């Protein structure tokens, strides 16, 4: 029931679920069954960088995710979102744990969206970056097992004392404030996120993802979504 669009960094293969037998970016829109995917050589333990990119006159979700000193992958689909978001959407990340485990930290989360009307002063925006994280997070909404301020960070999922990512975790951070990312008089509107994050684990099959999300301001995290739903879907249709 929540409205989902996403961009996912999915680390473990559920292949009945349509994933390939391998990590992978995909984009998703309203279904964990990623509309389209990419190989991705995830690195257990090494900071990455994901981007997203969108505008309405091309009608087309991005994505480029890369480590230093290795190549990149990236994953396009065509999708007009005024479709298939509302009008106002929050914009949020997420991750989850199931039988298989990883740590889903983020070192750093940036956004920017932008309307431009017909006027003659044109200009609509709303932007947001942040390096670090606090205790006490008050333009964050967290959900589930997120955190912040463990070294500076947002620890999506739980992580023990000792540093250990736990199993059947699943959390979300959305930003504070609704975004407007369609609007009667706009006549180009576009959004662009970047994230860094540290995926770490102990094992040699970590599981199972981040991703970056958009959705309904009121949106929560569905029952049962550990695990292979990313903490974004209540089932896998
Ligand atoms: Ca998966
Ligand atoms: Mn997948």
């Amino acid at each position: 029931a929540d409205t989902i669009v996403a961009v996912e960094l999915d680390t473990y293969p559920n292949t009945d679920i349509g994933d390939p037998s391998y990590p992978h970016i995909g984009i998703d829109i309203k279904s964990v069954r990623s509309k389209k995917t990419a190989k991705w050589n995830m690195q257990n333990g090494k900071v990455g960088t994901a981007h997203i990119i969108y505008n309405s006159v091309d009608k087309r979700l991005s994505a480029v995710v890369s480590y230093p000193n290795a190549d990149s992958a990236t994953v396009s689909y065509d999708v007009d979102l005024d479709n298939v978001l509302p009008e106002w959407v929050r914009v949020g990340l997420s991750a989850s744990t199931g039988l298989y485990k990883e740590t889903n930290t983020i070192l750093s989360w940036s956004f920017t969206s932008k309307l431009k009307s017909n006027s003659t002063h044109e200009t609509n925006a709303l932007h947001f970056m942040f390096n670090q994280f606090s205790k006490d997070q008050k333009d964050l909404i967290l959900q589930g097992d997120a955190t912040t301020g463990t070294d500076g960070n947002l620890e999506l999922t739980r992580v023990s004392s000792n540093g250990s990512p736990q199993g059947s975790s699943v959390g979300r951070a959305l930003f504070y404030a609704p975004v407007h990312i369609w609007e009667s008089s706009a006549v180009v509107a576009s959004f662009e996120a970047t994230f860094t994050f540290l995926i770490k684990s102990p094992d040699s099959h970590p599981a199972d993802g981040i991703a970056f999300f958009i959705s309904n301001i009121d949106s929560s995290i569905p029952s049962g979504s550990t695990g292979r739903l990313l903490g974004l879907f209540p089932d896998a249709n």
